[PDB]
């Protein structure tokens, strides 16, 4: 699922979710 942008996302080095076409994960959020 793609994760909405001022929802929650996280970028482990090593494996991380994804935010919808458009958005891209950030500082536990996406933008």
């Amino acid at each position: 699922a793609c994760s909405k942008k001022w929802e929650y996302c996280i970028v482990p080095i090593l494996g991380f979710v994804y935010c919808c076409p458009g958005l891209i994960c950030g500082p536990f959020v996406c933008v």
